[PDB]
């Protein structure tokens, strides 16, 4: 299957991480595109230069980095800053990121949504409503807990599980 | 002494509402809990134990009251008895909506309505995913009316290691909020 | 003879209540009434009894029919049974809450949301204060949906003396909407 | 095999929750059941009796579940589709205003925010103003909203006809066959 | 003796409007009867006549005026006691809804709103959609009176004619009359 | 010392503004007082005078200034003059009216506008029975505009015996809204 | 004998008020009658004098209370109120709930107890602002009559047509009067 | 010759009143002018006058028309265009609701009615929630909301500068060429 | 010592936050400052240099942290700083549409974000005139979330002289606002 996963400069870029490396690891294609706000996110919280890295080698033919300033079985936007999510409902697709989103609300394929923001102000829930009531499934990342979790990798597995439950896979992850 | 209403609601993260109890006391100041029914289940699903007060070290006890959902009566009822902040933590959807449509008819919902009237902090820590359109609205409705939503989101420039890390983060914004110094809060 | 429902909801001033449900059987007519758990509590609290009936003089307790708040299949919780005029006297904004959005689970929210459907009159005498735009967006909305909204506003120009001639000229103004004659309107 | 819920809720016209779950069971289905105190009493009031398994044959009994009111902790709040029926406008409203605090209100709210099949059955006249608001803002959530009403180009005869009939709408939603279907 | 004026649109149940004019005729009243082209279909598909009248015993009709749907210069387009459209299709709801007055159904509809008096929908359709749901709304807060023909089943019908019998009622008792219809 | 303004508008209810200045200056602190002509004949109709002053003791007139209604240049009418509050009691909904459309063009609803401009506190005491469709969607557009709706409602908790002690109870109200510390409130218990 | 509350805001059309109030009279009505100041100018302009009362038959003025229009104590602040015609800024007071003259207050005080307030705005063309207010009007209960000249009947004068403007308020007041006409 | 009507009210800056009307004259235009009670008194407070006239050079006096406040009846009540400068939030306030009851709110609801331009020079700091609301359904009804802001890419270097600028601007609106404008 | 944050968006009147700043600083407060590119060429056009700091007293300069606009990683783009306030002084129609947005995606736009989500002050002055519908509304949407609207209004009744008079004033409005002591500020 084909999916994209963009990486909006949120905090939480090991969300992308883990769903795109599991995502190959199930025999899927993934295509990445990198804002450079999360690009210098990545290295703050992941302390590296290269997403690349993060992912095992055997996976690579199966990934393709997109540049975001470029001129499909669902869409994931996983961490997706606040600013993102305005784009996004505003209708302002002038970036590669933003357009992708944008196509999948045009076609009324799957648009999965992973805003991290505390507190969330009313400019961004009105925004988060508008994507919600045109087909985006708003899913913030929220701890399971009732899963008992003990490292912090836990609770990031469980999040990303619920990810792959939308897009109607099945991965160990997934409880 | 200040004075704060914690409201725990059923949704899951029960371990939010032990950890900021327990920072509140420790700093010194008052708290009326209240535990609706589902969140009773919550913390035996969550934490083995059928008692809110096992969590929390005894010699806090003194500065928590409990108080059964039910008693609309309790001094924590009236807008005459000066609350410094009032939070529901964790909050379900379910929850979110009673207050967001002014249904104040337990005690739980009934804090947060007053907060709202007399213009008090309301701090919601919302738990859900994922958010519905119906749910968003009443979100959105509760931000424009004054209160504070602060989803439970994982602070990972922090790196935590642990996932007790994650909880202390985000009771840290919690105390932040409160405007409380207190070593749970990072920077 | 008329037939009349009165929900007594859990907010202050069930006195009002007291002295409506004895002048509309003062006058001969049939009172219906409908007293949530939380005004038992406030009717302790405010006039020191546990008995709704043991405030209205003997001979009236013909003309008055209690049901309980859990009963909705009782004849008034109906709209073929036709009832004169509705009255929630004290409401809560808590119930307000619950009549402007529908929710028509107990026999109190449904005897005025059965009101509202038949075109019947119904009328709301909501107490509380401050009152936040949350509970002025319901009030709104059931004045737009035909429900009279009447606080309980003392009519200092009618010079009260003691607490029970601003309680009887307040009822004095359920009595004219009602368009009853009684020597508890003013002019 | 598929799995149905099925809330039913204290409006008049419970027949139609039996047989709406008799016959999924007869297709072989398995059905979550939950019932409301308010569809309890009126259990009794339309079809004198106090058990609502007394209405499906007993061969199908090991086919349905019966979940309490108050279980929120329970199996099916955390999936074929979610059918209120009959569904009070009290029940309407708290689900337009995702007020899902017992089990019948949160399995369609799970349903709404997981934009799986919620069908709807409410059954109230006149529809006020404040009802037809709920309703319309569970229509445009993706609800689907199907009161119950005779169908009469099909020429019924019987009462039964005319409860048959609508459960055959039902059961035409839910894409199944079914003689019901006309 | 009140005047009803009963407009007849294209939506299954046309029964019920039978019963109806029966009902108010019978009580003594006079009835303004108009019929669309589609009910007209509806009551040969339903009811296997051509004839409104002939569904109706006929020592009511010197009480019922049928009046053709172009006749926007009628009488009844201009006091009535109050106005009843059933059946009512959606396409007759959108009508009213937005105001469009242009043939005599939907005209008496816009005159009850406009006077204040008592109009009466009975709107048949399932599932109802956002758009029809936004329409009956929009109704329902200019005062008209939503009354869809829910079955009544804690009168335990036996048969579809109690069934419709019990939903005449409920009409009927809205329009506060006395009719043993009404349970 | 702090600095307050009552509006005193032409609602039925005076004995309330009478309270609430005569409270705030035995606290110390300083009041712009503006009377409606509409509450200077309910003064005379419901404390049969026509001097408010009389109404206060003559101990705290030098905290007190008169503003007559129209003085659109008063000291109080512009926002470089900082106030700690401002109170309208009793408020008409004709005034509710003025003060939601922003027609600021007298010095009582000059000075509600200001407080609302400023983002400081404007507390109104709006009296009337029943509340019409139009006089709740005024009310509940201030209240989004951060006005605080306190209407009159007696406090029967308080087992209140005269009508004295229901306007006591009441100016109690507005006082503990205003966060200041007076004998005049009172709090719930059990 | 029923009280109706009539009052003469100041646009063009102050006829209509003459005429509505002598035939109130004529019919053995109460009617308290409060004109504002540009409704006296108006008055003046259109009718050629300064007294309302001078319009009207000497017989009926003991039926006739004027009412100044900053007496907002008034008693008057039941059966019908009538703003004829209505300034479009009378209009907008209403609207806002700014009820702080006598004028504006009885129409405020007629919507708060839902008693019967007839509104006959005339202003031409209609801005956005002023429909505006209009339908909140509408919505909130008023019946708004803009004097609309009914031509199916023919008139011959300009007496005519405003007789039977004034005929069609008093066929929504229900009251019987030689000067309504059906149609 | 066109003809202006402008209509003065209450708010700080009445100096933009008196040069916008005295080079409208300068350029031969007739002007119909009305000040507001609160007006009168801002010009004592800004201009240490009480006649507005004697801040005008003489020679323009019969160009210029005096309107009593409160004199509705008028024939401005074919004008190119009515400015309200400076306008109070009041005024506004007024004029987004259609309350038409003098004759400055009322030259401007003519104005909007017969779509003929409506320049208001709204000056309030801050502007709030209610202030916006009132200045967005104005600008949706076409008035040209102007408020008086200065123009700094000019290099103004004392506050007449200033004054001036922004009555250039003004002047711009109307379609006039004056020196005023830059 | 009360920390501000003033982002300089490219609308005319950067005099206003010249002396907004060195006042702030001048009272001993400290400034973290937000200069958009746009402002940067208003301030040649405006006030004959390129340097910000030029403008400013240079004892005050260890009180002034300057933070290029594409900086979102900046301290002040985070919720955890107490930022006393935030101030957008000029502030143009396309910042503000922005902020009514959401659209936190340059450093002025993200510390203006923050402080509307953390319920701290933020004031705004905008400079555009006419003001079209588009931009009333994205006005009014701002100040129903908290934001003050104070567009750079002449006080006449101070009776200003000079030009700087007026830009004084008006920034003694701004400070009136942040509840600063100043002897900028007139009262009426
Ligand atoms: C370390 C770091 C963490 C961040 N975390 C968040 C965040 O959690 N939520 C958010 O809305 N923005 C966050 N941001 C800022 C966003 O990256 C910023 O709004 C950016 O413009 C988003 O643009 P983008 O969506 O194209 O990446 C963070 C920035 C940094 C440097
Ligand atoms: C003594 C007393 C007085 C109360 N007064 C009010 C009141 O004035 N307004 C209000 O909204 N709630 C008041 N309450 C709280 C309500 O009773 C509470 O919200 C309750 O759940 C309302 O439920 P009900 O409307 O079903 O009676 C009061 C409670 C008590 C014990
Ligand atoms: C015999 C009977 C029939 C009822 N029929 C209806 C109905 O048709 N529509 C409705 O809204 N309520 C009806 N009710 C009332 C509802 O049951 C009541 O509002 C209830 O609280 C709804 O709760 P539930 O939806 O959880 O079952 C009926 C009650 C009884 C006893
Ligand atoms: C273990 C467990 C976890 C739950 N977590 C959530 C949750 O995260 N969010 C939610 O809306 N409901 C959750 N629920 C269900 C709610 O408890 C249910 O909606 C309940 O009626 C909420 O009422 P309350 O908030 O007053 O406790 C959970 C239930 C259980 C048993
Ligand atoms: C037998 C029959 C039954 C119909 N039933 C309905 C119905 O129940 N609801 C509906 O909206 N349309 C129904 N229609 C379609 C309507 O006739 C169609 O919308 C028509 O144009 C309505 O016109 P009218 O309302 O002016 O009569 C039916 C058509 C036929 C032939
Ligand atoms: C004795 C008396 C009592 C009044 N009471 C009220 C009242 O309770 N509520 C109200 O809205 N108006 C009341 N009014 C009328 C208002 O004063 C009237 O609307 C007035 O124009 C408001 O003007 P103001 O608010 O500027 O004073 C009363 C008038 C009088 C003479
Ligand atoms: C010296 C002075 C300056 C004023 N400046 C303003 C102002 O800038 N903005 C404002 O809205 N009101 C201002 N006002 C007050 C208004 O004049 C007041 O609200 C008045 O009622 C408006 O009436 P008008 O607009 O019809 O003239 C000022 C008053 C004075 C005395
Ligand atoms: C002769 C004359 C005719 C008028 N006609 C109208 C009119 O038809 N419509 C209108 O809105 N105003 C008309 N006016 C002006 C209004 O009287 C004016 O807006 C006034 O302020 C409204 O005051 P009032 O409605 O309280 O009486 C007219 C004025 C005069 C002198
Ligand atoms: C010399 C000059 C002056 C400008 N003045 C303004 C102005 O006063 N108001 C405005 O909204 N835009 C003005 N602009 C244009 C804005 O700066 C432009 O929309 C910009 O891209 C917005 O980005 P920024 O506000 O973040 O700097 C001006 C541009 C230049 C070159
Ligand atoms: C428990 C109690 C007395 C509640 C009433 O107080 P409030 O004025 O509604 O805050
Ligand atoms: C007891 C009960 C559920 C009555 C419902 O009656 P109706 O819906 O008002 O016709
Ligand atoms: C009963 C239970 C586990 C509820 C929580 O599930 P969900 O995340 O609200 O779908
Ligand atoms: C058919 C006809 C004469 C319609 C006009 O009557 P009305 O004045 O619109 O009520
Ligand atoms: C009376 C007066 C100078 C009002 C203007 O002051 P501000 O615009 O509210 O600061
Ligand atoms: C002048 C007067 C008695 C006004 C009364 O208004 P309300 O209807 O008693 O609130
Ligand atoms: C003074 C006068 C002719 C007012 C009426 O003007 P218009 O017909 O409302 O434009
Ligand atoms: C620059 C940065 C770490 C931004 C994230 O902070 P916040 O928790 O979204 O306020
Ligand atoms: C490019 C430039 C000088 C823009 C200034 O014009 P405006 O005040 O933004 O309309």
């Amino acid at each position: 299957k084909r999916y994209v996963v963009g990486i909006s400069g949120a905090s939480g870029i090991v969300l992308a991480v883990t769903l795109v490396s599991e995502l190959a690891r199930l025999g899927h294609h993934i295509d990445v595109i990198i804002s450079p706000s999360a690009q210098k996110t990545l290295y703050y919280e992941l302390d590296t230069k290269s997403f690349l890295s993060t992912i095992p080698q055997n996976f690579h033919n199966q990934i393709v980095l997109h540049h975001i300033s470029s001129i499909i079985d669902a869409t994931i936007i996983v961490p997706c800053s606040v600013a993102t999510v305005a784009a996004i409902s505003c209708g302002l697709a002038d970036n590669l990121l933003r357009r992708v989103a944008d196509v999948a609300l045009k076609e009324k394929r799957p648009l999965i949504l992973v805003p991290r923001e505390a507190p969330l102000s009313a400019i961004h829930l009105e925004n988060l409503l508008k994507l919600a009531q045109n087909g985006a499934v708003i899913l913030p990342p929220m701890p399971i807990w009732y899963f008992k979790p003990q490292t912090a990798e836990d609770i990031a597995n469980d999040i990303v599980g619920k990810i792959l439950a939308i897009l109607q896979l099945d991965s160990p992850l997934i409880k």
